[PDB]
């Protein structure tokens, strides 16, 4: 008599080879094991028993003897590769393909530590390679409770908590990116030619389009005076980008911010990534069926309105500013079966008509943290490396979310981080120190100094 044999699920490693997912022996068959538990619930995901629906959507041959299936995260997206082929009693089953993740969990743990128990999300990207060095969504849960079947009570402890431990804030958490988009908006205006690196704008504390008497007010009521590209970035002036978005138009704004990855998903291998929203004139005609008003473009110049962005879309934009426009999609899976995965649908690189604008916007982001009048100047006083970042706030009872993106070292980008702290208020005061703690753990040795590898200038 012949009898089928199930295959063993592929092992999951981090970027340094620490095991993220084993298989443990049980009797009356292997169970999947997550030896780091909550530190990867939203990155790797988990597996569970196979339901009524997914059984009529799986090979009865290859999945014979396989009673569990990927549910979310990496286990699902690469369920095919991690599964394998069955054997027969001896045709031996070929074990599932092993996956090496890009995440360094010495940075994943340091990021969760930097979040300090607050609800939110942290995403770290290596801009030259696209490796997702960290993917953090707080709070967490133990993925080892669904592998065997989770008690309908313990599920409720997850489901009926208002902190939402099941919410993957990195992938399905959509927030108005706020002031953090202003570097990309500046590049949109600089590219079109409506604004030049030295062209000035007087800030009386408000902006009016040449038709209405209505005033679009600056976050500083009394104004910043004459502001240029750099002054507009390290002070995050709203009137400068009110004026920039006006002279640019939403037709060429939505097109530019789309090439930065806003609108649809950015990553290569992230299950259930929300597209986000980059509003255009065609969207509002479909969705709301009303003509686009020129006042709706000005709120977009400072990252507001109906615009929706996921914390990974933000981090990819941060890596893009670090990468000088070379488009490489973020990806968790570093290698599959020992070779890196290939992007089937790449994104075109962002080729500016004056490539020096990259260094000018980066220098504006650079003075955000280190300038004498930067919003996050206190963060730069405690730094051993140059940080080209920018703080912001998201729009929302309770307060509003604090945001801060940034890459470092500014002159040789090795890390790109985007942080969203729920109800943090001060992008400069809470979200900025979290980036610097995440960036510190990646760049600093264990004695507080910058690593030898990253110090040399290029
Ligand atoms: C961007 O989101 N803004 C710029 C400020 N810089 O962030 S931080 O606090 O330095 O870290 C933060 C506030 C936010 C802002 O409010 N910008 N201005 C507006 O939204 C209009 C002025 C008041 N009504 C809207
Ligand atoms: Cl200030």
């Amino acid at each position: 008599h012949v009898q089928p044999i199930p295959p063993t699920r592929g092992i999951i490693f981090d970027r340094n080879g620490v095991i993220i997912a084993d298989n443990r022996p049980s009797f009356s068959q292997f169970v999947r094991h997550y030896p780091l538990k909550e530190h990867f619930a939203h990155s790797v995901g988990y597996v569970g028993r196979i339901n009524e629906q997914e059984l009529k959507n799986l090979d009865p041959i290859n999945y014979s003897g396989t009673h569990h299936i990927g549910k979310t995260g990496i286990e699902r997206f690469y369920e095919s590769e991690l599964h394998g082929t069955v054997g027969y009693e001896r045709t031996d089953p070929i074990p599932g393909k092993d996956i090496v993740l890009s995440i360094d969990s010495r940075l994943q743990e340091a990021a969760e530590n930097a979040l300090a128990g607050r609800r939110g999300a942290i995403v770290a990207i290596q801009p030259s390679t696209g490796d997702v060095l960290a993917m953090v969504s707080q709070p967490s849960y133990d993925p080892n409770l669904f592998v065997t079947g989770i008690s309908f009570k313990a599920y409720a402890e997850l489901r009926d908590s208002i902190d939402r431990p099941l919410y993957n804030r990195v992938l399905r958490g959509l927030y108005p990116p706020g002031s953090t988009v202003k570097p990309a908006v500046a590049l949109a205006g600089l590219d079109a030619g409506v604004v030049t690196p030295t062209s000035r704008v007087f800030d009386p504390g408000y902006y009016q389009l040449p038709n209405y008497d209505h005033k679009y007010r600056n976050w500083n009521r009394y104004g910043d005076g004459w502001v240029s590209l750099e002054s507009a970035i390290y002070r995050s002036n709203d009137t400068y980008f009110y004026d920039l978005a006006h002279k640019l138009g939403i037709d060429r704004l939505h097109a530019f911010m789309s090439r930065f990855g806003f609108g649809q998903k950015v990553a290569l291998d992230m299950f259930g990534e929300a597209d986000g929203l980059m509003p255009s004139r065609e969207w509002k005609r479909k969705t709301r069926r009303q003509v686009w008003y020129p006042g709706e473009t000005l709120i977009l110049g400072i990252g507001q309105g109906y615009m929706q962005a996921t914390p990974i879309q933000l981090a990819q934009m941060t890596a893009l500013l670090a990468n000088k426009g070379h488009w490489i999609r973020p990806h968790l899976a570093k290698t599959i079966d020992g070779q890196p995965p290939v992007d089937p649908d790449p994104m075109p690189d962002i080729v500016l008509r004056d490539p020096a604008n990259w260094d000018r916007v980066d220098y504006g982001m650079q003075q955000v943290v280190h300038g004498a009048r930067g919003t996050a100047r206190k963060v730069g006083a405690t730094s051993a490396y140059l940080i080209a970042g920018k703080s912001g706030t998201a729009q929302v009872r309770h307060r509003d979310h604090a945001l801060f993106v940034g890459f470092a070292p500014a002159n040789n980008p090795q890390i790109a981080v985007a942080v969203m702290v729920e109800n943090g208020e001060s992008g400069s005061g809470v979200a900025a120190p979290v980036v610097k703690q995440v960036m510190d753990a990646w760049l600093l040795d264990e004695h507080g100094k910058l690593k030898a590898e990253y110090a040399e200038p290029v």
